[PDB]
């Protein structure tokens, strides 16, 4: 399994615009598009996206393409971000998939608020990281998902994916 693979199982795959769990316009594997409530501010963000008039509907191919991108800044984010790149230098490999999978749901700004689980990942405190996490937010919307990903960082394994 990679975060490839992984993502691709908590997002699904979608070529029409449609709106994500929060009601927000989304297209691709979990690809925003927009906050804004208007369709039309959608479809102009796509079109912005993809580099074509899309009319609210894309290829596997371009839905692939936004993925990599996303995938490859979420990367980069937490290896800028001052808060996220300690906790990722201090993680195995399994588990730095756990954090690119946060990072790209819900942004660095995000994860970067969960200071004390992220001391606790950093301390290697499994299960006291994994009560924490699930104190938020984020667990009581999309649980199904957050106990994926808490798992992942509790047994640094891939067991909740296959
Ligand atoms: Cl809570
Ligand atoms: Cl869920």
């Amino acid at each position: 399994m990679n975060i490839f693979e992984m993502l691709r199982i908590d997002e699904g795959l979608r070529l029409k615009i449609y709106k994500d769990t929060e009601g927000y316009y989304t297209i691709g594997i979990g690809h925003l598009l927009t906050k804004s409530p208007s369709l039309n501010a959608a479809k102009s963000e796509l079109d912005k996206a993809i580099g074509r008039n899309c009319n609210g509907v894309i290829t596997k191919d371009e839905a692939e393409k936004l993925f990599n991108q996303d995938v490859d800044a979420a990367v980069r984010g937490i290896l800028r971000n001052a808060k996220l790149k300690p906790v990722y230098d201090s993680l195995d490999a399994v588990r730095r998939c756990a954090l690119i999978n946060m990072v790209f749901q819900m942004g660095e700004t995000g994860v970067a608020g969960f200071t004390n689980s992220l001391r606790m990942l950093q301390q290697k405190r499994w299960d006291e990281a994994a009560v924490n996490l699930a104190k938020s937010r984020w667990y009581n919307q999309t649980p199904n998902r957050a106990k994926r990903v808490i798992t992942t960082f509790r047994t640094g394994t891939w067991d909740a994916y296959k």
